[PDB]
């Protein structure tokens, strides 16, 4: 409940950081930053770090199973953004997240 | 309660449409699809409408006010969506949708 | 997406099922209706659904993997509406889901 | 901008606040915590803060006004929450957040 409040609070940040850029910064560029696979992992990643969040704060039954498929999410988006410019800060924020995940997903 | 379900069915139903377009068809043809103004109106319309359908199910005392606004989100995003070739299944969906966000917005 | 839009439908239904029961005839009776653990399920089970329904909208990758999981938990809750008599609804409609779900999971 | 990521952090604060509540403390304490008037005032409050920050999030249209809204969502439910005892964070919380949401939306 401590390990958890910094899940919960990682995984938000991350939501942010993937929906707001995604919505904002790569909407307004375009190009590679609206290609389907990169956005479609942008959008993705940012709905299960936010349904992440939900699942912890109502202490779900599932909520370690959750966190370790968002771990991947985050993993999966991070490769995503490191090609692009721009991009390597979300990338970074991703890693971290995806390292909070693994952490919570593995305490009891 | 019948006027409600439906209101429920109909922003469901829309919300899936809107959604599901955007992240399938428009982010898969790119182009005007994908232009901020239109795919923005789009994203949000979409949760405008999941949104309302969560305000009724549980019966929320901001129910009413909500749709009134998805009926307004609804029209602008018909709007934002007859220019363009294949989205006028879409079109027709949010302008339904916003005749049903009207009508229960104005009952009890 | 035939099995697809059929997984799509079951989540939204069994997300309105049981988050509508929950915050409306579960709410308003109490009792068993509302002790933690039911209750919990309930909610849980709902957000599965509909964070399922959104991830299969978008053909995110992860699709496959959180309908399984959706499976279990709709299979879950069903387990917890069980004993109540007025919950025979919600628990027949996550059965449905469940089973839906485990269709999809394995496409 | 600024006062946005402000409210942004706020709605959000406060969706964790309402909703983690809810979900932990009212339900496992019952009583006049799950009561269906407070009970679904915290779950509206939580929603309407977390659609809020969505909202603004995508630089939707409509953010001011919905958060114009949400700033009703969180005085109505502080005054559900003033009653109660364990509550007095969160009614505070949303307290802060309703000036928050009224700050952002009037600029
Ligand atoms: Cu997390
Ligand atoms: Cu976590
Ligand atoms: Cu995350
Ligand atoms: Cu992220
Ligand atoms: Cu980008
Ligand atoms: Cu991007
Ligand atoms: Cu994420
Ligand atoms: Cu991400
Ligand atoms: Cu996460
Ligand atoms: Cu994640
Ligand atoms: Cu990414
Ligand atoms: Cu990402
Ligand atoms: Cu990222
Ligand atoms: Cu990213
Ligand atoms: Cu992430
Ligand atoms: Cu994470
Ligand atoms: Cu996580
Ligand atoms: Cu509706
Ligand atoms: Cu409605
Ligand atoms: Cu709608
Ligand atoms: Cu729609
Ligand atoms: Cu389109
Ligand atoms: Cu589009
Ligand atoms: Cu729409
Ligand atoms: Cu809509
Ligand atoms: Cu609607
Ligand atoms: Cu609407
Ligand atoms: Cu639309
Ligand atoms: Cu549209
Ligand atoms: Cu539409
Ligand atoms: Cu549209
Ligand atoms: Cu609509
Ligand atoms: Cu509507
Ligand atoms: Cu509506
Ligand atoms: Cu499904
Ligand atoms: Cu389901
Ligand atoms: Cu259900
Ligand atoms: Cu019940
Ligand atoms: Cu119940
Ligand atoms: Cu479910
Ligand atoms: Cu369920
Ligand atoms: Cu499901
Ligand atoms: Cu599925
Ligand atoms: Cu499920
Ligand atoms: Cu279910
Ligand atoms: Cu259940
Ligand atoms: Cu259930
Ligand atoms: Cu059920
Ligand atoms: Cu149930
Ligand atoms: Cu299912
Ligand atoms: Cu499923
Ligand atoms: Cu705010
Ligand atoms: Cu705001
Ligand atoms: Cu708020
Ligand atoms: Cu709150
Ligand atoms: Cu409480
Ligand atoms: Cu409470
Ligand atoms: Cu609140
Ligand atoms: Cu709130
Ligand atoms: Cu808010
Ligand atoms: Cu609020
Ligand atoms: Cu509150
Ligand atoms: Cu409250
Ligand atoms: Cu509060
Ligand atoms: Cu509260
Ligand atoms: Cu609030
Ligand atoms: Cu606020
Ligand atoms: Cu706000
Ligand atoms: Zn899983
Ligand atoms: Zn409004």
């Amino acid at each position: 409940s401590k390990e958890m409040q910094s899940c919960v609070d990682e995984c938000l940040r991350c939501y942010q950081m993937c929906f707001g850029m995604a919505m904002t910064h790569c909407l307004e560029t375009g190009g590679d930053h609206v290609k389907p696979k990169h956005f479609r992992a942008m959008i993705s990643c940012a709905e299960m770090c936010r349904n992440a969040a939900h699942m912890m704060l109502m202490k779900s039954p599932q909520a370690r199973h959750i966190c370790e498929d968002c771990a991947e999410a985050c993993e999966a988006c991070a490769k995503e953004c490191d090609a692009l410019p721009d991009m390597k800060d979300c990338a970074a924020q991703c890693r971290r997240c995806a390292e909070a995940c693994r952490k919570m997903a593995g305490q009891k």
